[PDB]
């Protein structure tokens, strides 16, 4: 029943011991937005470190409480977590979109991930076994993992309930008690979030969320009792070599940079095209690309909603200005797009981008710009792209598009990127193994990793027989 | 056919390109001693940042080569490297004797679990394997643990050749090169290591090593080509309850104490000795103690060796000196001990240390002395002492003396100790797994978690359908 | 709303397609019992051939549709499975105690671990991983854990449900489909399984059942299109003199007399060190004399009735042949008359406790079946050893001792493949760390099982080029 | 310096307490040959009821001593039988080649295996460990992997040395003792590996091997102290038209004419693409035509003889009945004699490729085991996974073509174990990864051999207080 243009945030927006609480100290006051409209869905007050120092005591008692809680039990909530989440999923989808601006469509599948990964980790919660190790004469040595007590887990806004839900779940299935602190430009969904573990049964304080920004932050860094705190060259290839399948690399290069309003560093934005196709490739492109349905986020079939904020919009526009001083060619969009309906005109919206005529020495083709913005640069030859493409950070992805497997693997194994992908190209979070696919599952190494991020190793030997003296 | 009072490096002591080196640059220059005379065994140089540089971008060549070579291929160097390790065993003890002041009884040890290391490494080069994962429509996503080019190992003086295979084994295992900055009081026994790892087959510039302090550690963390640089409350509480094996006691006591001089930081230390059993305990512990054969390191009898050098002998003696001035009745010991031979006349020796009457609020208790002092705390019951031991950190260790095992597991339940051990004590490096037992092995997770330290997951994405687009 | 001494059959009791149906052929008739009343709760009929390739053609067939669903939307099924089991846990716990007699305490127990043991095969199901593998030239090797088909269940009595999510569980996370077959004893409690997988959304075929005995069970195992078929001295415990009394008397009664005695783990030789046979024997008999036997449906009912009149029939002969051998019966070994009329033709029994035991005797060197504890004193560690170490690695073995070293020595050298320490639980063979309540399962126990009802496919990729030998 | 037409055994041929002996009891004899010359090497006895007791028994006693022994020190051992099976691989080589027939190229290749098995095994062996898991109130459960004891390996002729290293290095890196059955056709080999074993440090006892048949197989299996027995539509290769020719030709030949192919594994049923049928035909003919066939000890030889004189007749058997049946013979089926006078009675035969092949032949149905190679044309990808699809799951597959969509399409249809995409290798079922080079062993396939000679030992420790339902 929740549409856009009338959402108001009317309830303190901190959460400890579980409930909805106003900071006890202020660090600041930001305001958070409706993009689609550019209304102020809420006026909050930034933490200060009386509040952080509260929300951090309280984490530590329940963390007290749930670490002596067994893995099945932990699992249980967990799971019943996932499950609230589930019958919730539009709810949450559509608060989510009112506050961060992307579309009820990429919302679900972010919700999906959500509920997707806390039974993941409820699941391994319930599995967890350490070693047992014979030693001489009877002996023995065994290991556990323990959590580290508070744990502290930063948002970012372009996934906000899916950062808060992939922190929290690895870090609460370990045992560990969380300290939430979202983007100041997106408070709202994570108190949903809070709201869900408490209904689940976890105990008062071991999902706590402190609004604020870098003052904020640094008072969760530097407190005491904080066991752990969880963060979040050349930008991202995609290339397009001429044997490749034409429509299949069209809709690749669109997914790669448009999802998310292309505010991803996931992105695959320098999109490398191969010559003989660059003409066939750039027209088709900017056709598929001036069809993007841009409207309200909360219509299902909008695909491209507005910016973050009025800031990175301007910001956008900038990137565009100085591509064409440069030397770009502008096919499409980097402009203001003007919606219909009269409560989208104050709105954060602009039409897709799609630059021909582009050099690496381009600010646009070095700088991550964080908007729907494609850069198309025209290559000759396979040993010619891997030169210029291989300036790229283990942190990034890269997607090649052949029908040569053989070319493809060559590329693939050249290529600095982590996250590889072949005749395809998923925007997906860093932290989501397979490059985050639908039908895909996690494995085991990835829980596996991050379970002991969220935890210790405790080791104990028992001597059985005499002690062995070397005296 | 070596001995003490002998040896002079006569080689230079950096290795880069398969062969000893003098440093291209200076930071420094320090003298090595011989412990057990106080003999000048070598006056070298430390390295400067274009020793370094020279260094890194040798072993960054060598890294390309290797990482490109096969697990099997890997596993098979490694392996020869771990039988050489074996069949030269007396002569790296020696020279590791001669440089430290270890007993050839530890150095001995420390040389099987180098070369232990080695094969289990070598093994898990040999069988590693990625993530193979099925999507739908035929697609597919698989990981890789890649190398992660040139790593950094820095040396301790406590360990010195194992501290270097420990870091060296997983590293290569992995397929990286590694530059090793060995402790400047320690630089000889990392030179067999490099030249033992040239012998088994490494690529020149695989293992390199680069003698220096401070300036050259900086120097090596500052690298722009180095990938990872390996490095190295209350103090680790031993606990001794009435309902004990008095013997087996005794014997954890002296070995927790006055292994390797008592310098390691895992040392069991803090002695809490039930109020019932604390006279019987004592005059026991002084007895086994006065029996320690104390002399040549070379010497099969000898337990107990010098100290690493004057200014660290004289901290000791220091220690001692405010004990007793504090309120603590020195048993034996924590004074210079004057060897017969007059070879060893101006050697690092002194008796191991038993104090008794200590309390909470004394320096002893607090502070880690890193030489043979052992310090006796009376106690009266269960609750008393985990209060009293309960302010020790994760990173330390613990044991505990009591026949009955509910209080044992009780006890070891309610300490912070990372490595607790019931009815013995064992001192090994933190690194070791299940408290560094004899015929323990090292497990699977141990060497899981390290491979992961010193790699990176690479996931490749293949299409095998078509992509489905948003838009 | 359901109750003692009321309960008919009134469907059918096989399973095929997603309804239940009558068998289409015979292989006999058999009788399934209220065992609290001895009432006839159901006449059917056991599958013949026929009815047995029905329900394996309609398995294939719907193995065809399931091994094609992904890992995440077996996992997704099998999680509403499990979600299911747990909101109509009472009404199963009740189900399961009409037909077996076990305690509606136990009951609720066997369901807990059914929903628990789904839960962790879905979570597997969704992240299953095969192995990728790097050879040289840019070519590679990878593995896949691929399900076998058509599988078989095979039941047991003494835990109906819990066999049947047991085998089922992992079978259909791995992409199988399963025909099962239930004791003849218990047909009914599979059956609100087979509803259930329905409900939570399995195509139907993937959980059939077909009722019958060893006749049903051959042609099960003979039938072309089966991949595989999953099937179904004594146990000791060792207390010692150093013991904590009432924790080992406590441990005694848990291995004897829960599921009224009726499974093979429970820890029947009771070996007891001399010096405190006495006080062992006496604070035994007064807890087992305690022991509240009667109708399972009520909470307070630590002991139901035995499973058949057949059984509580050869329970008795037990005794008979045991006082005649020379056993010294302390209470219980006969017949009990419940206060209530309506189970006055239950199978019921008091708890029995024998002393003056030998290792000659055919008590303690048979499985009873029954509530019966065989004590046998004992002098020395070495002595109780070389009695006891006679035992089977398939059973189960429990020490009461505090000293742990004495503990440790004893369960190294007995060569039961399950041994308890301080304790004894009484738990099916399949469950992990001697089924312990908050322990799990860990992880090598389902990589184990799913290894089982599953084949590894390799696929080997060239990237260059073929490197001729001749 | 050991050659071929020289070698005679001059010692017994059975293995046990550290010591080559021969048989107490005999239940045959037979004659091991040199099949490059014909010559017998060995007149052996095959060991009787009496002798299997001896080596079990014998067995028995290592495996107390071994079992008890710590995983790093049972590693060390296996780690030093690498080193001397790696220092003597030359000498094993020829020895496996003078009693085989196999190239020494391939024989070297299957010593390589051998030694990477044993470090393999070796290295899990130091490593292993339980599980251990928390219970509430401080009580935890463990487990751990036990040996069996005595178990039983059953060796085959086509990879004598290799399967006696690959069934021993598991079972020792365990703790277990193993008594090896070689097969009657290769009986030297074996006797390299247990004289090794001695050598690394392994008690006496601990690998034995008793030669015999099937009589001796059945005594090993009804020994009621052996824990383990270890025991041992055709393969097809499907060549498109869009392949790379050249690569096709490469793998066609690799996957018929290695070892003879004397091998289960062989891509034997080659089916080809219309368009290219005639091209590739004749390249396969013309490539077969110059494959060096010869003295097994030189370094250029690719085909020897075939293991003995009954194989080889029934080999040529198969080629008349082929052309009886239709087939047109394009190269070899018949006997080979070589230019050397001393392989003069060896048992050569000219490797075979026959085209006009159809499904109804039983040279297309049936396994030979010897190097023949059948051709038969197909027109599209569903017509070959129809008359493909019959291949059993233990079974091989390759297919060649250009495009990974096909390729991938055609391994996901097929029902083979092992797959290859443009290559085919001819390895062991045992190996992972189709028994590629430079690949490695895994993690699972450890794993799960380990499994198969060892037990789960579960131990539970009660911390607490019994919880008593009752
Ligand atoms: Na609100
Ligand atoms: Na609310
Ligand atoms: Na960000
Ligand atoms: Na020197
Ligand atoms: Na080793
Ligand atoms: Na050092
Ligand atoms: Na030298
Ligand atoms: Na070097």
């Amino acid at each position: 029943p929740m549409s856009t243009g009338t959402f108001v945030v009317s309830q303190p927006l901190n959460y400890r011991g579980g409930a909805r609480v106003e900071p006890a100290d202020a660090s600041g006051t930001e305001k958070a937005f409706e993009p689609a409209t550019g209304r102020v869905i809420a006026t909050f007050t930034c933490s200060g470190e009386k509040e952080v120092n509260l929300a951090v005591q309280n984490a530590k008692a329940a963390f007290k409480i749930w670490s002596q809680k067994s893995g099945m039990e932990r699992c249980r909530i967990l799971l019943e977590a996932a499950r609230i989440i589930r019958e919730r999923e539009d709810e949450i989808a559509t608060m989510e979109c009112i506050n961060n601006g992307k579309s009820i469509f990429e919302a679900r599948l972010d919700i999906d991930i959500s509920w997707q990964c806390l039974e993941y980790y409820a699941g391994l919660a319930a599995s967890m076994a350490g070693e047992h190790i014979q030693l001489p004469g009877g002996s023995f040595g065994y290991t556990r993992r323990e959590p580290l007590g508070v744990c502290v887990g930063i948002g970012a806004w372009n996934y906000p309930f899916q950062i808060a839900s992939w922190k929290s779940a690895p870090a609460l299935a370990c045992g560990n008690a969380m300290v939430f602190k979202p983007s100041p430009f997106t408070p709202v969904s994570a108190l949903l979030l809070a709201e869900i573990y408490s209904e689940a049964g976890v105990p008062p304080g071991l999902f706590n969320v402190v609004q604020g920004g870098a003052a904020t932050g640094q008072f969760l860094c530097q407190h005491p009792d904080v066991a752990k705190v969880s963060f979040t060259g050349g930008k991202s290839p995609l290339i397009i070599f001429s044997d490749c399948d034409m429509n299949n690399a069209v809709k690749g290069a669109l997914m790669a940079n448009f999802l998310t309003q292309g505010q991803v560093c996931c992105n695959g934005t320098r999109v490398f095209v191969q010559k003989e196709i660059l003409d066939k490739f750039t027209e088709e492109v900017v056709k598929q690309t001036q069809r993007i349905k841009i409207g309200d986020p909360l219509l299902e079939d909008t695909r491209m909603g507005p910016l973050i904020n009025r800031p990175h919009l301007e910001r956008v526009l900038g990137f565009v200005k100085v591509a064409k001083e440069q030397g770009a060619k502008v096919l499409c969009g980097g402009d203001i797009y003007v919606p219909e309906d009269p409560k989208l005109k104050d709105g954060y919206y602009m039409r897709p981008c799609v630059l021909t005529n582009c050099r690496d020495d381009m600010t646009c083709v070095k700088e991550e710009i964080f908007g729907p913005v494609m850069s198309i640069l025209s290559f000759d030859t396979e040993a010619e792209v891997l030169e210029r493409a291989n300036d790229t950070t283990f942190g990034l992805a890269a997607g090649v598009f052949t029908r040569d497997i053989q070319r493809a693997h060559r590329v693939v194994a050249e290529l600095q990127a982590g996250t590889c992908f072949i005749n395809n190209y998923n925007v997906s979070p860093v932290e989501l193994p397979f490059g985050g696919y639908k039908k895909s599952g996690f494995g085991r190494e990835n829980g596996r990793v991050t379970i002991e991020y969220y935890s210790q190793l405790k080791t104990v030997c028992v001597e059985m027989g005499d002690v062995e003296s070397a005296f």
